[PDB]
RNA sequence: UUUUUUUUUU
């Protein structure tokens, strides 16, 4: 299909509310509802896309634009303005399908429609339900039958159960779906799943197979995205439309980052405390910040650790897929609304969510995924607001800088080393309270995780992996000790006729 | 000795 670009432009005459509305774009209620929202214009990306999206013309579209600048209510506008200029068809039906990676991410985009809905109540008409994981199945069905909604918002697993069961009751009008964190959810382990949902609405829509019109939004994506998205794009044409230049950086410019360089992983650890204690001190504990970690077991030791360290100067809340989803929702709402603390979390919290006045990201090691540096760091300087970022990593990690640099064309200005004093580890050692088998089972975690980077990040295994075990010896305080495991580990693992995994391990069977 | 998420509260 045929990829039409609409690159950045300079010069181009502004588009606001009033402009929309009086050419007649945008209802009078819809109008009311953003206007009160009280923001000093609309973002770029909202200047751009609301128009093309609401179109007569038989396309989808694709939009870039940066962290923080407003690409949720770019696509909720015009979905609003949709069920506007149809609102007496298929009035019962679902007519805008969105989704998105995560089910926080979801909530908070259904809480964005809620923000509409309070800013003017006429609006309240056009009902939406999310349908996540981890909520109850019959309540959000019943849900669904009390207020039959025109907008769903969901998460590709839950999406799918409820599609097989009920797609032909709720969903054979649907004219628009939407894919947040567009690249996210054409990678693998998503792609079949969207390609699946977009199966099942195409082959139950009324109209057609190519009714539906689709939306993908994120601040990572380029040509390559339409190649993955091909069995998913319903439409002869599709409008890339680019709030970036094509060799600009998809970072977010006002983003002071820089990277701490440890002798090993493990001192991450210790410059990160410092680097929080010294933030507190200087901030007078006005300190909101998001600290990234690669493993859920990870992530709740690093917990463990900075609860040690600052409970007592800052709530430190804890973030990833193994907690439970009503405190999961519970930690976004409290999150939100206060003014510091430190929010501890895995990828889980790297895409969309939007937490305001988040005065740093730090991260210990690298990112699930390369795109993902960009997202993490784009949690702060959102909405206009600053922010700086620190990444923290070890010297056989610098091979991701190189990566970032070459594939995103981001170059670290502020790069620095760091080496731990004994007082900082004893320090941070002595309130471990964590079994030498669960520090086993946290750094099994870590080398898993960084095995599966190494051929993206460029990584030499042979030095990588070794540095990353040695986490388990520098945790115990014994820099020769060995992680003990068994040779059915070793075989499973595929390491047992390797000098790097006698290099890692010990069998101690 | 689940590597980030993602139905299985249908
Ligand atoms: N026109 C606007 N002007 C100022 N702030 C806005 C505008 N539109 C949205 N926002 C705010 O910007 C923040 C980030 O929006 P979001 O859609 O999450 O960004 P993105 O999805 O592009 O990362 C939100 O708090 C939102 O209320
Ligand atoms: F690009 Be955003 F932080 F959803
Ligand atoms: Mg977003």
């Amino acid at each position: 299909s045929k990829l039409i670009h609409v690159p950045k432009e300079d010069n181009s005459k502004e588009v606001t509310l009033d402009s929309l509305l009086e050419e007649g774009v945008l209802d009078k209620e819809i109008h009311k509802a953003i206007t009160r929202m009280e923001f000093p214009g609309l973002t770029p990306v909202q200047q751009k896309t609301i128009k093309p999206i609401l179109s007569s013309e038989d396309h989808d579209v694709i939009a870039r634009a940066k962290t923080g600048t407003g690409k949720t209510f770019a696509f909720l506008i015009p979905i609003f303005q949709h069920l506007i200029n149809t609102k007496f068809d298929s009035q019962y039906m679902v007519k805008a399908v969105i989704v998105a990676p995560t089910r926080d991410l979801a909530l908070q985009i259904e809480a964005e429609v809620k923000k509409i809905h309070d800013m003017n109540y006429g609006l309240k008409k056009y009902a939406c339900v999310s349908l996540v994981g981890g909520t109850d199945f019959r309540a959000a069905m019943n849900k669904m039958n009390k207020l039959r909604p025109n907008i769903v918002i969901a998460t590709p697993g839950r999406l799918i159960d409820v599609l097989e069961k009920y797609s032909n009751k709720f969903f054979r009008f649907v004219d628009y779906k939407v894919l947040d964190e567009a690249d996210r959810l054409l990678e693998i382990g998503f792609r079949d799943d969207l390609e699946t949902i977009s199966g099942i609405l195409n082959e139950k829509n009324s109209k057609s197979a190519d009714n539906i019109k689709t939306l993908l939004f994120s601040a990572t994506l380029d040509d390559k995205v339409q190649k993955l998205a091909n069995n998913i794009m319903n439409k002869k044409e599709c409008l890339f439309l680019d709030t970036v230049d094509k060799n600009e950086p998809e970072a977010h410019e006002r983003i002071d980052q820089s990277v701490v360089i440890s002798e090993k992983f493990a001192n991450s650890i210790f410059a990160a405390v410092e680097h929080i204690k010294k933030q507190i001190k200087e901030r007078d504990s006005n300190y909101k910040a998001i600290i990234f970690a690669p493993t859920v077991k990870f992530t709740s030791f690093l917990c463990s650790i900075l609860k040690n360290e600052f409970k007592k100067d800052l709530p430190i809340l804890e973030f990833h897929g193994k907690i439970t989803q009503n405190k999961r929702t519970s930690l976004v709402k409290r999150f939100k609304k206060d003014e510091s603390g430190i929010l501890v979390c895995t990828d889980v919290g790297a895409r969309g969510m939007d937490f305001p006045n988040v005065h740093e990201v730090l991260q210990i090691g690298v990112p699930s995924e390369l795109a993902n540096y960009i997202h993490r760091i784009g949690r702060t300087a959102r909405s206009g607001k600053e922010g700086s970022s620190v990444l923290f990593i070890c010297k056989d990690e610098l091979p991701f800088v190189r990566e970032l640099e070459d594939a995103k064309n981001i170059v670290i200005a502020k790069q620095e080393k760091y080496e731990p004093s004994e007082e900082i580890k004893s320090e941070v050692l002595e309130a471990v309270t964590e079994e030498p088998e669960d520090i086993s089972d946290i750094v099994i975690s870590l080398i898993s995780s960084y095995r599966s980077c190494i051929k993206e990040y460029r990584f030499s295994e042979r030095r990588i992996l070794p540095e990353i075990a040695s986490t388990y010896g520098v945790l115990l305080n014994d820099p020769q000790l060995k992680i003990p495991v068994s040779r059915r580990f070793l075989d499973k693992l595929g390491l047992s006729r390797s000098p790097i995994g006698k290099a890692m391990f010990e069998i101690r069977d």
